[PDB]
C-alpha cells in the first residue's frame, strides 16, 4: 500500500511547497475538505487550511521537515469526524506530499 503522487490509487493528495504553499492538489483531496482548486492553489497551508494548525497534522509535518522522513498516523478526521483515517507525510523531490486513506472500514 505505497500509493505515491504517480500512483494515487485513488487516495487524496496534497504536495505543498518549502513555504508550505499548496502547489499541488487533487479532486479527492479538494472533495474532502470541500473546496475548490482556486481556494487552495498557492495559498499557505495553515491559511486556508487552519484547522490543521495545533493538530496531528501539524506535528506529523513538522517530523517530516525536521528529519526528512516518512511520518504515518491513524486518527480520527480533522474534516470528517467519525471517519477513520491513515495519514501518510513524506518528503518526494523537495516537496512534502501528503496523502490520506479512509480506514472506517478496518
Ligand atoms: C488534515 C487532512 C486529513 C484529515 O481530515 O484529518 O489532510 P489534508 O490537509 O486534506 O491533506
Amino acid at each position: 500500500g505505497r500509493e505515491n503522487l504517480y500512483f494515487q490509487g485513488g487516495l487524496g493528495f496534497m504536495a505543498l511547497d518549502e513555504d508550505l504553499r499548496i502547489i499541488y492538489v487533487n479532486s479527492g483531496c479538494l472533495r474532502h475538505v470541500r473546496r475548490s482548486r482556486d481556494e487552495l492553489l498557492g495559498r499557505v497551508v495553515t491559511e486556508v487550511l487552519p484547522e490543521t494548525q495545533g493538530s496531528y497534522f501539524d506535528a506529523l509535518c513538522r517530523k517530516v521537515l525536521a528529519t526528512g522522513r516518512e511520518q504515518q498516523t491513524r486518527v480520527d478526521s480533522l474534516y470528517s469526524p467519525g471517519m477513520t483515517i491513515e495519514v501518510t507525510a513524506a518528503a518526494d523531490s523537495g516537496a512534502l506530499v501528503v496523502h490520506f486513506r479512509d480506514v472506517t472500514a478496518e
